[PDB]
């Protein structure tokens, strides 16, 4: 149990770079602004071999469940329909989605009290830092 520290609730604290990695994926004007705007609440939870991840916001609520290394459909925040495999690869979850020939790759790490969230598509990247609600 490992993944165990990543359990909790989780609130955004600071975002770097979002706006372009939202650009990269192909996010239109007013979603980004919105999107980008938002604070959200991520509940992370484990129940066996099924992990929880839910983030609840103003612009938009997602959730997924998943077993590690076991391809699912994914309703992105964007709405994006994607293809999402999620593994553990020395400590970070290293979530891969892919749509229309497209990918990008989310790495959710801890370092110190906080969760990191680190999102790139391309060569652009961006951080996004939660502390525990
Ligand atoms: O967990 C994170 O920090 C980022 C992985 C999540 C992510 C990807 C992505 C792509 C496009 C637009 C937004 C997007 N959001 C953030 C986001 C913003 C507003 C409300 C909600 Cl529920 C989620």
């Amino acid at each position: 149990h490992m993944c165990d520290a990543f359990v909790g609730t989780w609130k955004l604290v600071s975002s770097e770079n979002f706006d372009d990695y939202m650009k990269e994926v192909g996010v239109g004007f007013a979603t980004r602004k919105v999107a980008g705007m938002a604070k959200p609440n991520m509940i992370i939870s484990v129940n066996g071999d099924v992990i929880t991840i839910k983030s609840e916001s103003t612009f938009k609520n997602t959730e997924i469940s998943f077993i590690l290394g076991q391809e699912f459909d994914e309703v992105t925040a964007d709405d994006r329909k994607v293809k999402s495999t999620i593994t553990l690869d020395g400590g970070v979850l290293v979530h891969v989605q892919k749509w229309d020939g497209k990918s990008t790759t989310i790495k959710r790490k801890r370092e110190d009290d906080k969760l990191v969230v680190e999102c790139v598509m391309k060569g652009v990247t961006s951080t996004r830092v939660y502390e525990r609600a």
